[PDB]
C-alpha cells in the first residue's frame, strides 16, 4: 500500500467536504449531507455503509452530478450528523432517521440509489416499502441476501461471532476495529493522512460514540445465528428484486473485492441488471472512483433516455 502520486494534488480533506455539506432537521435529530442540487428532475441518492460516511463518495460524485441531481447523507450517527435519539443504530433506526429526510428533500416520484455495504440494504429495504418509488439500483459489496454458509466468504466466521458477543464492544469502542483495522485493510492504496482523519473524525473518541460501527455488523443475516428480523427483511426485499424485471440495475464488482465473489451470484437472481467490474477490496471508491463515476453516469444517461 503506497500513495497515487498524484492523490494530494486533487484531495479533498474532511473539513473541505464538510464545508461543502448542509444540515437539515430530521425528526429529533439532523442529518449532514452533500447536494449538488442541479438537474432535479432526477435524484440520485448515495449510500455509504459500515465504518465510512458521504466522505466516501467525494470523486465518485462529480461525475454524475451534470446529468441528475445528487445527494448523499451521512448517515446518523456518522460522519456529521446528529446522533440517534435512543441511542440505538440497527438498520430500522437508519431507516427511520433516514425515511423521515427524504421527505423534505423535494424528490421525483422515480429515484436513483446508489449503495454500498448497508447503504445497500437500506437502499433494498426503502425498494421493497415503496416499489413505485424507484428508478433504477446500483449497488456494490452489498447486502444482497441472507446468509446461508460461509463458503464463498473470506474468512470472517470468528470476526462475527466476535462481534456478536461481548469482545464486540471491546473491539469497537475500545479499539475502534472498523475505523483502525477494517478500514485500511480493505484499500489497495494507502489513504492520504487527512483523508484517514476525516474517516477517523466522527469516532476519534473512545466508546459509545463508536456505537453506530458495532450495530451495523450485529444485524448481519445469517440465517443460523442472525437477527431474525433483519434475516425477515433482506428475506423480503430479496425476492422482491428477484421478481423486479422492469428495474434497471447495476452491480459494480469489486476486483478482486472483499466479498464480491461471495455476492455476485446473488447479484446475478436479480433481473435486468448491468455487470461492470473495478479495481478494489471493499471500500472500492478509494481504489477506482473515476472509472466508478463513469460506469455510473453511462447507466444514469441510458436510464433517462
Amino acid at each position: 500500500k503506497v500513495y497515487d502520486p498524484e492523490q494530494r494534488k486533487r484531495m479533498i480533506t474532511g473539513p473541505q467536504w464538510w464545508a461543502r455539506c448542509k444540515q437539515m432537521n430530521v425528526l429529533d435529530s439532523f442529518i449532514n449531507y452533500y447536494d449538488s442540487e442541479k438537474h432535479a428532475e432526477n435524484a440520485v441518492i448515495f449510500l455509504h455503509g459500515n465504518a465510512t460516511s458521504s466522505y466516501l463518495w467525494r470523486h465518485v460524485v462529480p461525475h454524475i452530478e451534470p446529468v441528475a441531481r445528487c445527494i448523499i447523507p451521512d448517515l446518523i450517527g456518522m460522519g456529521k450528523s446528529g446522533k440517534s435519539g435512543n441511542g440505538s443504530y440497527r438498520l430500522l433506526d437508519h431507516y427511520k432517521y433516514l425515511t423521515a429526510w427524504f421527505e423534505l428533500l423535494n424528490l421525483p416520484k422515480k429515484i436513483i440509489f446508489v449503495g454500498h455495504d448497508w447503504g445497500a440494504a437500506l437502499a433494498f429495504h426503502y425498494a421493497y416499502e415503496h416499489q413505485d418509488r424507484i428508478k433504477a439500483i446500483v449497488h456494490m459489496e452489498s447486502v444482497v441476501d441472507v446468509i446461508e454458509s460461509w463458503d464463498e466468504w473470506p474468512d470472517i466466521e470468528e470476526d462475527i461471532a466476535l462481534i456478536k458477543s461481548e469482545e464486540g464492544e471491546k473491539m469497537v469502542l475500545e479499539n475502534n476495529f472498523f475505523v483502525e483495522t477494517v478500514l485500511p485493510s480493505k484499500i489497495m492504496r494507502k489513504l492520504e493522512p487527512e483523508e484517514f482523519a476525516a474517516y477517523l473524525e466522527p469516532f476519534k473518541e473512545k466508546g459509545e460514540v463508536r456505537r453506530p460501527t458495532l450495530s451495523w455488523p450485529r444485524e448481519i443475516p445469517l440465517v443460523k445465528g442472525g437477527k431474525p428480523d433483519v434475516v425477515q427483511i433482506v428475506r423480503n426485499y430479496n425476492a422482491y428484486l428477484r421478481a423486479s424485471d422492469d428495474l434497471p440495475k447495476l452491480f459494480i464488482e469489486s476486483d478482486p473485492g472483499f466479498f464480491s465473489n461471495a455476492i455476485v451470484e446473488g447479484a446475478k437472481k436479480f433481473p435486468n441488471t448491468e455487470f461492470v467490474k473495478v479495481k478494489g477490496l471493499h471500500f472500492l471508491q478509494e481504489d477506482a472512483p473515476d472509472e466508478m463515476g463513469k460506469y455510473i453516469k453511462s447507466f444514469v444517461e441510458r436510464v433517462l433516455k
